[PDB]
C-alpha cells in the first residue's frame, strides 16, 4: 500500500524529546554495526509509547537502562517501545550496509569513500530515531575503520578524543555541543587531499578552513576557499553574524543528489560546486560555486541555530537563505544582472510549476514525499516572499526583525508565522494581509489601465489584481502586492509622485481586487515603469505600445527596467510569429524592432553586463508560458528563425562589438566576466551569418580559447546552427576530456540539446559511451534530464518516441535512485498545457508507470496528480 499523505494541520508536540546521543559506528562497506545511546525525556501521556522511525534496517538489541526490553514491535517502518518510564537511557544497535544503497540517502559509498545524506528523512536509514526537526539533541560520535581505507574519519563539531586498535583498526570521536535535529546529523570516511586556511571573525575568533578533496585536486579548490572567506565576511557586514565553532568543514563528493547540503561543521558538497580551474571551468560555474558555498555557509544561522518545527516550514530556511546567496552575490558582482536572471527562473520556470498539478503555496499543507517539496516555488518563489517584506520594510526595519527572529528563536525550531511576526513586531508595519503568501498558491495577474487628464494634470492608474484557480486550491483571495513604479517625461526626467501636496510613495499597496491611485502635479503625459526590479512575483498586464517601451529601453534609470522593456518587446512578435508558423508562414518582424537592439549594440554608456543581457533572448520555457497551449515545435523553430533575422540585419555592428571586447588576459574578474557575456552573446548570433564566415570565427575561438568559457561558447554555437566544423570539434572535446566527468557533463548537454533531426538516436547511442554511467546523477540529468527538460522540441516529437525514451529510464531509476527520476519525470506532469493529441500519448505513459511493480511514492504522489 503506498504511503498516507500528511497534512500540516495535524502538528502535535511530541510525546518523548531526546536530549543527548551518542553513536558508536564500526564502519565497513558491506557491513557497518551502528551503537546507540540517547537520553530521553517523556513529555505526553504516561501510557504513550515511544515511537521511532526506521528504514531498512537489521535490528541487532534494544535495551532501557541497560536492561533488556521485551515490550516493543517492529512494523511498516517504525520501532514502538511501550511501558517507558518518564526518563530513561535508550540502547539500540543495528546493522546497515553501505555498499547496497544506491538512492544515496543515509549513510552510502561514493567511490571509496563512505558519506551521509539525512535531509529530509534520511536519519532513519542510520538507526531508529524521532527523525522530526523540532527534537533536538547533543551528539557525540565516534567512528571506528580500517586506517589503511579510511584514514581520515570526520563528524559534526571536534575532535575530543583518538585511539589506534589492533588489526589496523582506529577511531575518532568527535562532539558538536549545539543541540540539533538529526537532519544536520553527518560523517565522511575515507582517503582526501585537504586544503587547510584560516579566518578571522570580527571579534578575533580564528577558524581552521578545511576542504577535503580527492586525491590529485588540491590545485582545483582555492576558489572555494576563497569563496567561503568572502562568504563569512560578508554576513559579518551585512547581517552582523558570526561563525561560532573552532572548525569548518567541506568535504566534494562525486556521487549526490541534492548539490549541497549545510551539515553543521560539515558539509557536503557535490564536486560540481567546488572544483574549478581556467581551462575546466566557466563563469558561470566560478559563479555558482560562490553562490552555493554561501548558500551552505549562510545556512548556519538561517537554518541550524534556528531550525524548522516541521517539513511544512522548510521556507523558513530556504527561503530567506535564497534570498540571503541573491544578495551576497548581487553585492559583490552585478546586482542588475542577478537580478534578470532570477527573474528568468521565476517567470520561466516557477509560474509553471505554479500552473501544474503539482502547484503549492510556500508553505505546503500536505505531503506525501517530503524530498518531492525541494522545489523552485519553496525556494525561489520563497525568497520573492522574503524581498517582499524587504521592499515594505526596508533595509533598516528588516535587519531590526533578523535581529528579533534571533533573539526569540535562536537555539529552537520555529514556524514561518514566527518569523513573519518577528519582523512586524520589530518594524510596526502590518503583515497580517501578506501572510496570505504563504498559504495561498498560483500566479497572480495584475492589470493596470491609466488615464492622464490635462486639464488638471492628474495621472490615474486602475490596478486590478486576481489569481486563477489551481488543482489544490478552489478559493482564492487578493492579496498584499508591493506595487513600484516610476513616471518619466517627455525628456526622460522622473516626475515627484504626489498627492494633495504630500510625497506618495513609489511602493504603491495594491491589497483590494480593484484600486485606484491619483497623482497630482504630472505637468506632463508620462511614460510608465510598473513593477519595478519584479517588486511581486507576477504577471503583469498592461497595453504598452513599442515606443513606450523603446523609450524606456532608452531612458529607464534601473538598469533590470530597460531590460524589461525589451522583454515585452519581444513578447508580442514571439507570439506572432507562433501563430504565423503554425499556419505555414515565415518570421514577420516590424523594421523599428530590430532598430532598438541596434541602439542597444551601438550604446557605448550602457553596461556590458546589461547589454549582453538584452541580447540574450529568452529561453524555449520562458517562451512557453507566453501560451495557453504550448507549441514546443513553433516555439523552437520560431527562436531559430528570429536568431537568424536579427544576425542578418545586425551582422555589422554584432562583429564589430564582437571584435571590440577581445581580451587577451583571463581573469575571474565582474567586469571582465561582462565583456566576455557581451562577445559571447554577439558569437551567438554570428553563428547563424553566411556558412563560410560563422565557421571560421566558431572552429577559430574554439581552438584559440584560453579558458573553458570562450571555448564551450563556440562549441555551443557550432552544435546551435548545425555548422560543417560541429562534428569535428565534439569528437577533439571528447577525446581530451572523456576522463573529467563534471567536463563531460556540458558535453552531454550540448548533445541533449541539439537541434539536429537524430538528437534522439544520438541520446540513446550516448547511453553506453565511456563517461556515462546510470550510477551518477549527475551524469543523468546532464543528458537525459537536459533532453526530457530542455529540448521540449524533440522530447514532444510527434510520434511520442520522447515519451517512451523516458519511460524506460523511469523504469530504471525508480527502483535505483527514485529521488533523481522524481526530478526526470516533471515533463511528463504538464501534459495538460499540450494539444489533446500529446496529452493522449503522455497519459499512457504515465499509466505505464503508475503500474510497475515497487513503484516509489516519490513518482506516485506525481503520477497520481498528474492523471487527476
Ligand atoms: N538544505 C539543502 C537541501 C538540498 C538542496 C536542494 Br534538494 C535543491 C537546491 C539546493 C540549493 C539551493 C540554492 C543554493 C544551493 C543549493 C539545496 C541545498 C540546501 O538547500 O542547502
Ligand atoms: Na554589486
Ligand atoms: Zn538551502
Amino acid at each position: 500500500q503506498q504511503p498516507q499523505a500528511k497534512y500540516r494541520h495535524d502538528y502535535r508536540a511530541p510525546d518523548y524529546q531526546i536530549t543527548d546521543i551518542d553513536l558508536t559506528f564500526d564502519l565497513d562497506a558491506q557491513k557497518t554495526v551502528v551503537t546507540a545511546v540517547s537520553q530521553a525525556v517523556r513529555h505526553g501521556a504516561s501510557d504513550a509509547p515511544l515511537r521511532l522511525n526506521g528504514e531498512d534496517l537489521k535490528l541487532v538489541s534494544v535495551h532501557i537502562n541497560d536492561e533488556p526490553w521485551t515490550a516493543w514491535k517492529e512494523e511498516e517502518g517504525a520501532l514502538v517501545i511501550s511501558n517507558l518510564p518518564e526518563r530513561f537511557t535508550l540502547k539500540i544497535i543495528n546493522e546497515i550496509s553501505p555498499a547496497a544503497n544506491t538512492a544515496l540517502e543515509g549513510l552510502y559509498q561514493s567511490g571509496d569513500a563512505l558519506c551521509t545524506q539525512c535531509e529530509a528523512e534520511g536519519f532513519r536509514h542510520i538507526t531508529y530515531y524521532l527523525d522530526r526537526p523540532d527534537v533536538l539533541a547533543r551528539f557525540t560520535t565516534k567512528i571506528i575503520a580500517d586506517k589503511i581505507k579510511y584514514p581520515f574519519l570526520l563528524s559534526n563539531g571536534n575532535r575530543v578524543a583518538q585511539g589506534e586498535l589492533e588489526n589496523g583498526r582506529h577511531w575518532v570521536q568527535w562532539q558538536d555541543p549545539f543541540p540539533k535535529p538529526c537532519y544536520l546529523f553527518a560523517l565522511v570516511a575515507g582517503d582526501f587531499d585537504v586544503l587547510r586556511d584560516t579566518f578571522t571573525t570580527r571579534s578575533g575568533r580564528e577558524v581552521a578552513l578545511e576542504l577535503y578533496v580527492d586525491r590529485g585536486n588540491l590545485d582545483r579548490a582555492p576558489w572555494a576557499m576563497t569563496s567561503l572567506k568572502n562568504s563569512m565576511k560578508w554576513d559579518e557586514e551585512r547581517f552582523g553574524l558570526e561563525y561560532d565553532l573552532d572548525i569548518y568543514m567541506i568535504v566534494a563528493v562525486d556521487f549526490f543528489n541534492m548539490g549541497a547540503m549545510e551539515n553543521k561543521g560539515l558539509n557536503i558538497f557535490n564536486s560540481k560546486y567546488v572544483l574549478a580551474r581556467t581551462d575546466t571551468a566557466t563563469d558561470k560555474d566560478y559563479l555558482d560555486i560562490e553562490r552555493v558555498i554561501g548558500h551552505e555557509y549562510f545556512h548556519n544561522w538561517t537554518g541550524n541555530r534556528v531550525t524548522c518545527r516541521d517539513w511544512f516550514q522548510l521556507s523558513l530556511k530556504e527561503g530567506l537563505t535564497v534570498f540571503r546567496d541573491q544578495e551576497f552575490s548581487s553585492d559583490l558582482g552585478s546586482r542588475a544582472v542577478n537580478r534578470i536572471n532570477n527573474v528568468r527562473t521565476m517567470r520561466g520556470l516557477q509560474f509553471a510549476e505554479d500552473a501544474s498539478p503539482m502547484a503549492h503555496p510556500i508553505r505546503p499543507d500536505m505531503v506525501i514525499e517530503m524530498n518531492n517539496f525541494y522545489t523552485l516555488t519553496v525556494y525561489e518563489k520563497g525568497a520573492e516572499v522574503i524581498r517582499m517584506i524587504h521592499t515594505l520594510l526596508g533595509e533598516e526595519n528588516f535587519q531590526k526583525g533578523m535581529q528579533l527572529y534571533f533573539e526569540r528563536h535562536d537555539g529552537s525550531a520555529a514556524t514561518c508565522d514566527d518569523f513573519v511576526q518577528a519582523m512586524e513586531d520589530a518594524s510596526n508595519v502590518d503583515l497580517s494581509h501578506f501572510r496570505r503568501w504563504y498559504s495561498q498558491s498560483g500566479t497572480p495577474i495584475v492589470t493596470v489601465k491609466d488615464d492622464y487628464n490635462p486639464e488638471t494634470e492628474q495621472y490615474t492608474l486602475t490596478i486590478s489584481q486576481r489569481t486563477p484557480a489551481t488543482p489544490d486550491q478552489a478559493e482564492k483571495q487578493p492579496l498584499h502586492i508591493p506595487f513600484a513604479i516610476e513616471l518619466y517625461d517627455n525628456e526622460g526626467k522622473v516626475i515627484p509622485l504626489q498627492k494633495g501636496g504630500h510625497p506618495v510613495n513609489s511602493v504603491l499597496n495594491v491589497t483590494q481586487a480593484e484600486q485606484t491611485f491619483v497623482f497630482d502635479n504630472v505637468y506632463f503625459q508620462p511614460v510608465p515603469a510598473l513593477l519595478c526590479e519584479f517588486s511581486a512575483p507576477v504577471k503583469l498586464e498592461y497595453k504598452w505600445s513599442d515606443q513606450q517601451l523603446t523609450f524606456l529601453m532608452r531612458h529607464a534609470r534601473n538598469d533590470f527596467s530597460r531590460w524589461d522593456a525589451a522583454q515585452s518587446l519581444l513578447a508580442t512578435y514571439i507570439k506572432l510569429n507562433v501563430a504565423r508558423h503554425q499556419q505555414g508562414q515565415p518570421l514577420s518582424l516590424p523594421v523599428h524592432v530590430a532598430d532598438a537592439f541596434r541602439a542597444v549594440l551601438l550604446d557605448e554608456k550602457i553596461d556590458p553586463a546589461l547589454a549582453a543581457e538584452i541580447l540574450t533572448l529568452p529561453s524555449v520555457n520562458e517562451m512557453a508560458e507566453l501560451f495557453d497551449i504550448i507549441d514546443p515545435i513553433a516555439i523552437a523553430e520560431v527562436r531559430e528563425a528570429l536568431t537568424r533575422t536579427l544576425a542578418t540585419e545586425l551582422a555589422d555592428e554584432l562583429l564589430a562589438i564582437y571584435n571590440a571586447n577581445y581580451q587577451s588576459e583571463y581573469r575571474v574578474e565582474h567586469e571582465d566576466i561582462a565583456k566576455r557575456t557581451l562577445r559571447n552573446a554577439c558569437l551567438r548570433f554570428l553563428a547563424f551569418g553566411e556558412t563560410h564566415l560563422a565557421d571560421v570565427l566558431v572552429s577559430k575561438q574554439f581552438h584559440e580559447a584560453n579558458n573553458m568559457t570562450d571555448a564551450l561558447a563556440a562549441l555551443s554555437a557550432a552544435v546551435a546552427a548545425q555548422l560543417p566544423c560541429r562534428d569535428a570539434l565534439m569528437q577533439e572535446y571528447d577525446d581530451k576530456w572523456h576522463q573529467n566527468g563534471l567536463v563531460m557533463d556540458k558535453w552531454f548537454i550540448l548533445q541533449a540539446t541539439s537541434p539536429a533531426a537524430n538528437v534522439l538516436e544520438t541520446v540513446r547511442g550516448l547511453l553506453q559511451h565511456r563517461s556515462f554511467t546510470m550510477s551518477n546523477p549527475n551524469r543523468i540529468r546532464s543528458l537525459i534530464g537536459a533532453f526530457a527538460g530542455s529540448n521540449p522540441a524533440a522530447f514532444h516529437a510527434e510520434d511520442g518516441s520522447g515519451y517512451l525514451f523516458l519511460v524506460e529510464m523511469l523504469t530504471d531509476l525508480n527502483s535505483r535512485n527514485p529521488q533523481v527520476a522524481s526530478r526526470l519525470i516533471e515533463p511528463l506532469i504538464r501534459l495538460k498545457r499540450y494539444d489533446a493529441k500529446r496529452q493522449e500519448k503522455m497519459r499512457a505513459a504515465l499509466e505505464q508507470l503508475k503500474g510497475l511493480e515497487n513503484l516509489s511514492g516519490d513518482l506516485y504522489e506525481k503520477i497520481t496528480k498528474a492523471l487527476a
